[PDB]
Order: structure tokens, then sequence, then C-alpha cells
């Protein structure tokens, strides 16, 4: 009849179902396998994982639930669910998406002081604190989100959205959604990009010499000045520098050891030791080097210089930071676009039309199927527990 579905109508929903309903399903699929990977494997059950699964379990709830309603929403042309539900889901679109992004700041942070503060900071990274920051964001995320949500109404004594639409009579005013935007959004986007510029900054070859330094012997400000010194001495001296030049990473740090113990002036006298390590013949090295009254003075340390001369390796005493800037990417490429034309709905609302909105809010959620996919592909503990679990 006159009345049924034209063929663009029907084209066009059955294109979007198909699509969305597959999104969904791979979203959902995604982050149950990420989360079951974290629960059955020993070797993924650490802080970072722990986070990871928080935003995972963020992730589903988005695939799941958000995915679906709006996609509702977008076929059936206006609100067919309620006001109730209308903020149900309202209140849990905005609260999760706020966990997730408080969940990335505290990755971050976590990220950050671990490897500028890797002496005191890894020593208070305990699954309680962990949990504490979890538990802090998804709280705050709620405190925050879901009065604004669910009571302004109240406050104002008036629901002004239609009972066939479904929007945030909070966010009504563009001056205030985008200062919204400003507090959730973009701050912690740029929060989030000085702590990873300052991440890749940080050197994860002198990392491992704190803590050397620490097993030979708030101070790290000390260890940070010193080191530095000590490399400087060494490039100072005539006859370091060709031994540091000629010397693998482990073994030129086990010789900042010798020149943080005793000085430039004291390791330019182990002249034969030195040119053995010139040409990396560690044991006769060894034993020119347990002639030394150094070796009697301190024999363990000695000892632990020693060996790390021989082996090359920290028995005497990295994947995670490129998944966590995938999801950190993902979150950037996805979300940006919707918070600007945020931005530009504060000068001009006509500049955006609603299918414009509408494809921007859809994809803010495609990051949440994004991340498993960065999981599977930054790492290969976790791809490799993905093929262990679809077979298990
Ligand atoms: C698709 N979303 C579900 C909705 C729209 C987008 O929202 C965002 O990008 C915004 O920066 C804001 C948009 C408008 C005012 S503040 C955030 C909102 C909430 C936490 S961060 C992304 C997510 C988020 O839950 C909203
Ligand atoms: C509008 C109202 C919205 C309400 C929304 C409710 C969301 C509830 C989700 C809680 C998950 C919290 C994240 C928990 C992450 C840690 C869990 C854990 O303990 O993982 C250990 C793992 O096995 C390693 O050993
Ligand atoms: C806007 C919000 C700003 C808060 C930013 C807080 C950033 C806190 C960084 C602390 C820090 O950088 O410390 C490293 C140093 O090794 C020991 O303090
Ligand atoms: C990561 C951080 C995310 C933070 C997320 C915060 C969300 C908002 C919560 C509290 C602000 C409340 C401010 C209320 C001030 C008045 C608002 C107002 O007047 O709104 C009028 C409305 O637009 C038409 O009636
Ligand atoms: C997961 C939640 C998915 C949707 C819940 C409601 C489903 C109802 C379908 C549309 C109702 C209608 O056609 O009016
Ligand atoms: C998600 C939950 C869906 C609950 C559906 C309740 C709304 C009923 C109103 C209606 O279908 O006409
Ligand atoms: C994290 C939990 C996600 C949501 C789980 C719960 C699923 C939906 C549960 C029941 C919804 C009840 C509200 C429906 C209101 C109906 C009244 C009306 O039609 O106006
Ligand atoms: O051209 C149309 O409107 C569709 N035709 C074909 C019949 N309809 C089914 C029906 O309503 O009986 C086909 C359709 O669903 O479009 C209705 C009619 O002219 O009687």
């Amino acid at each position: 009849g006159p009345s049924s579905h034209n063929r663009y109508e029907t084209v066009e929903m059955v294109f979007i179902a198909t699509v969305t309903g597959s999104l969904s399903l791979v979203t959902v699929v995604g982050n149950i396998l990420v989360m079951l990977s974290i629960k059955v494997n020993r070797q993924l059950q650490t802080v970072n994982n722990y986070f990871l699964f928080s935003l995972a379990c963020a992730d589903l709830i988005i695939g799941a639930f958000s995915m679906n309603l709006y996609t509702v929403y977008i076929i059936k042309g206006y609100w067919p669910l309620g006001a109730v539900v209308c903020d149900l889901w309202l209140a849990l679109d905005y609260v999760v998406s706020n966990a997730s992004v408080m969940n990335l700041l505290i990755i971050s942070f976590d990220r950050y002081f671990c490897v500028t503060k890797p002496l005191t900071y890894p020593a208070r990274r305990t699954t309680k604190m962990a949990g504490l920051m979890i538990a802090a964001a998804w709280v705050l995320s709620f405190v925050l989100w879901a009065p604004a949500i669910l009571f302004w109404q109240f406050v104002v004594g008036k629901r002004t959205v239609p009972d066939n639409q479904c929007f945030i009579q909070f966010l009504s005013n563009p001056a205030v959604t985008f200062g919204t935007a400003i507090a959730a959004f973009y701050l912690p986007v740029v929060i989030m990009t000085v702590l990873y510029i300052h991440i890749s900054l940080a050197s994860r070859s002198r990392v491992n010499i704190f803590e050397m330094l620490r097993i030979d012997e708030e101070a790290e400000k000390l260890f940070n000045q010193d080191v530095d010194a000590a490399v400087r001495g060494i490039l100072r001296n005539a006859k370091l520098k060709p031994v540091y030049d000629s010397l693998d990473a482990v073994r030129r740090a086990a010789l900042i050891n010798m020149v943080f113990q005793m000085g430039e002036t004291g390791v330019a006298g182990f002249t034969n030791s030195l040119r053995m390590l010139q040409q990396k013949r560690w044991d006769e090295a060894a034993v020119n080097l347990a002639k030394s009254r150094w070796y009697n003075q301190t024999p363990n340390r000695a000892k632990r210089v020693i060996t790390t001369f021989r082996t090359g390796t920290w028995d005497a005493y990295r994947k995670v930071t490129r998944t966590i800037f995938a999801i950190l990417l993902a979150f950037i490429l996805t979300w940006t676009p919707y918070n600007v034309m945020v931005l530009v709905n504060t000068f001009c609302q006509s500049c955006i039309p609603d299918t414009v909105w509408s494809i921007g809010y859809w994809l803010c959620y495609v990051n949440s199927t994004i991340n498993p996919a960065c999981y599977a592909l930054c790492n290969a503990t976790f791809k490799k527990t993905f093929r262990h679990l679809l077979l298990c």
C-alpha cells in the first residue's frame, strides 16, 4: 500500500541496521574476548590490565546497549521508548563514556609515573590503589553526570524534551555544552598528550640504571643528577670514551656504575680491564678486574657488576605503552569530530545539520570497537590468548 515504506527508506534502514548491528556484535564479542583473556591468562593479570579490564567493561556496555538503542533512535526517526528509557540511556551513555575518559587518564598518569619515577612509584603501585582509582573514576563519573541528566528537569520544574525525542536538557545551551566539552574532552586530551610526550621522551635505557644503582646502594632526583654527571665524566675522559663507545647498553651501564662508585679518575686507572672490555673479552676482563682493590673492598657489588659484564643481562638484578598509545589514538580520532561540532555550535548552529551530528555521535561509539583490535594488533600475548579462547 501507499503507507508501506518506500524503496530508499528500506535500503537505507537495512544498510544502517546491518552495519551498526555488525559493529555491535564485533564490539561485544571483542571486549568479551579481552576481559576473558585478562581472566584466564596469569601473565596478563597486572595493574595495567586491571585498568584495561575496566575500559573493556565500559566498551562492552557501550557496544551492547548504547549502539543498539541509538540505532533504534536512528531507524525509527524518533524516540519510541519513552522519556524514562530516554533518561536511563542518556545517563548510561555519558556516565560510561566519562568513565572511559577518566580511565584513559588514570592509565596515562600511571605509565608516566612508571617511567619518570621508577624507584618510588612501582613500589606504591598496588592492586588496591588500582581498584581505588577505577572505583573513583566510575563513581565520580556518575556523581558528575547522572544528576545533570536526571535531576535538571526536576530543578527547572519542567521537562522540555519532547516524548518523541531524546536529548540532555541540561546541555541545551551551546555555551554550557562547550564548557562541558572542555572539562570532559579537551583538557583530558591535552593532559594525556603532554603525558605521552614526556613518556616518549623518557629513555628506558636509563630506567634500568636507576634500579641497578638502587640495588648496589624520593632520592631519585639525586640519581638523575649523578648519572648524567657520570656520563659527562666518561665523555670528558679520553680513556673512558673509547671503551664506552664500544660497549653495549647493559655493560656500558655497568661502566657507568663503576664511574658512579669510584669516579672518572678511579675507573680510568683500570687500563688493562678497559682495554680488555674494548675487545669484548668479558672473561679476561673479569679475571683482570678480580685483581683490583675495588673487588676486595665491595665484593658483592663488584661481583654483580663483573657478572653483568660477563652475561650482558640483568640476571644479577614494553608493548603496553604501544597498546595504550593505540587506544589513545583511536579515542582522539573517533571523538574529535563530534567535539569540533560542539565547538562550531557555539557560534553557528546551522553549519552542522542533524545528519552530521548523528554521524559524529555514532562515530564516538566506534572507539569501543577499535580497542580490542588494538589489543590484538599491538600485543601478541592478547592475540595468542584470543586464539586460545576461540577454540576453548
Ligand atoms: C557518544 N557519547 C556517548 C556521547 C557524545 C560524546 O560526548 C563527548 O564527546 C563529550 O566530550 C561531550 C559532548 C558534549 C558535551 S560533553 C563527552 C561527554 C561525556 C563524557 S565526554 C561521546 C560519548 C559521550 O557520552 C557522550
Ligand atoms: C547510569 C548508570 C550506569 C551504571 C554503570 C555501571 C558499570 C558497572 C561496571 C563496573 C566495572 C568496573 C571495572 C572493574 C575492573 C576491575 C575488575 C577486576 O577485579 O579484574 C581483575 C582481573 O581478573 C585481573 O586479575
Ligand atoms: C572529566 C570531567 C567531566 C565533567 C562533566 C561535568 C558535567 C556537568 C556537571 C556539573 C556542572 C553543573 C553546572 C550547572 C550550571 C548551570 C547550568 C545551566 O544553567 O544549564 C541551563 C540549560 O542549558 C538550559 O536550561
Ligand atoms: C549496566 C546495566 C545496563 C542496563 C541493564 C538493565 C536493562 C533494562 C532494564 C529495565 C528497564 C526498565 C525501564 C523501562 C521503563 C518503562 C516505562 C515506560 O515505558 O515508560
Ligand atoms: O504501489 C504500492 O503502494 C504497493 N501496491 C502493491 C501491494 N503492496 C502490498 C499491499 O499493500 O497489499 C506491496 C507493498 O508492500 O508495497 C499496493 C497497491 O497498489 O495495492
